[PDB]
């Protein structure tokens, strides 16, 4: 059992619900603050716990246990540092290419691991990628996994979710790394992007990628961003490629 | 199941000695090949040990990732960058802040194991890996090194308290920067002297927090029952 007997966790400050806590060291706790969970609230809990229970990988957020009796709660490791979103989009400090490649590799290993276990993340984005101690990638925020608009494949815009969708979202994450920007800087209208990406009249501007960016990465990026879902690569190939060029330079 | 099918793991360089290898499996892994052809008698003795590692989910405990049974029995875990606490301490200057942090993390790992009712039985500086030279990873809990052995172990010999004694020796390593009884280079003497209670580590060789030394002395008690529990150990180190 991964059920942590309640009263063993010293809950602390709020983060966003999620609390930093104390349980044999630093932990993070996601507490559903309801009086009595909906039948839907219960299955969402069981599902997230069931999928977390099957993950043991350094690039996946470490699940540590759950609580049921007082409230629904999911306990994971405590990550120090910020999300990839914050580092790229909301911070002055920008990364060297070698690290950007490394961040890409670590994410791909995690995604490759998940897909090997028949798990679709369905919400991969730079915000769900935690740079633990600013070096080690941790894929997390597992609210929707099974067994955010800018990171959506056209067939998710228009079951839409698949391994292929996870690949597209990973493609956008790559675009973030290699540009430092979010896709569609021109568009400020939600419903415009939705229609345009959905139709296939729109795609990320790969001309914006850094001059340093290896052509191998740029090519791969384009592949993961293919509008036809079945034309997109699988993570074994994605990881292989990223691994190839990482050694290459 | 956590069994990794035959072939999925690509084995690389021999790291040390079952036998440990670096490998590839959805990224880097470490593969410990067991000194084993397996009999049905040994198979369910092997899975018994995996079932213990199966219930460890903690950042300061080396991440168990899965096992193999073909071609041979193997434990698969995460790969750690950098070297053990032993190598840093006895083969190559941590600021006191980091030493305490290293001590802090080991207590977290141990406290967790004991809460999970798991006795390590072999805690020591070389079973404490420094991943990225920051994060402590405790492994190897699934003739011998006697420096970390509690007096009751030498002569329920293996208990939570004997783990605490081992941690004490580890605290001593961190604070002195050297192994106990360096003055005496004789296993048989150490075995006899520590076993009979006539010898204990020399605390004259420890800028060390005086609460730490008290705690270190508390862990190093020859009397098994005079030793604190890890929750108390963790609480005092944390504070
Ligand atoms: C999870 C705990 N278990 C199930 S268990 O069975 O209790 N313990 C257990 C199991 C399997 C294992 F591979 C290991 C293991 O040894 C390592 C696991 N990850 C590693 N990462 C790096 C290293 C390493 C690299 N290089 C050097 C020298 C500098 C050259 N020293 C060390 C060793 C390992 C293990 F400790």
């Amino acid at each position: 059992d991964w059920e942590i007997p309640d009263g063993q966790i010293t809950v602390g400050q709020r983060i966003g619900t999620v609390y930093k806590g104390k349980w044999h060291g630093d932990v993070a706790v996601k507490m559903l603050n309801v009086t009595a969970p909906t039948p839907q609230q219960l299955q969402a809990f069981k599902n997230e716990v069931g999928v977390l229970r099957k993950t043991r990988h350094v690039n996946i957020l470490l699940f540590m246990g759950y609580s049921t009796k007082p409230q629904l709660a999911i306990v994971t490791q405590w990550c120090e540092g910020s999300s990839l979103y914050h580092h790229l989009h909301a911070s002055e400090t920008k990364f060297e290419m070698k690290k950007l490649i490394d961040i890409a590799r670590q994410t791909a290993r995690g995604m490759d691991y998940l897909h090997a276990k028949s798990i679709i993340h369905r919400d991969l984005k730079s915000n769900n990628i935690f740079l633990h101690e600013d070096n080690t990638v941790k894929i997390g925020d597992f609210g929707l996994a099974t067994e955010s608009i800018l990171w959506m494949a056209p067939e998710v815009i228009r079951n839409p979710y698949s391994f292929q969708s996870d690949v597209y979202a990973f493609g956008i994450v790559l675009y973030e790394l290699m540009t430092g920007q979010l896709p569609y800087s021109n568009i400020n209208n939600r419903d415009q992007i939705i229609e345009m990406v959905g139709r296939g009249s729109l795609s990320p501007d790969l001309s914006k990628v850094r001059s340093n960016c290896p052509k191998r990465m740029k090519r791969l990026m384009a592949e993961c961003l293919k509008k036809k879902r079945d034309e997109r690569p699988s993570f074994p190939r994605i990881l292989a490629e990223i691994e190839e060029l990482a050694r290459e330079l």
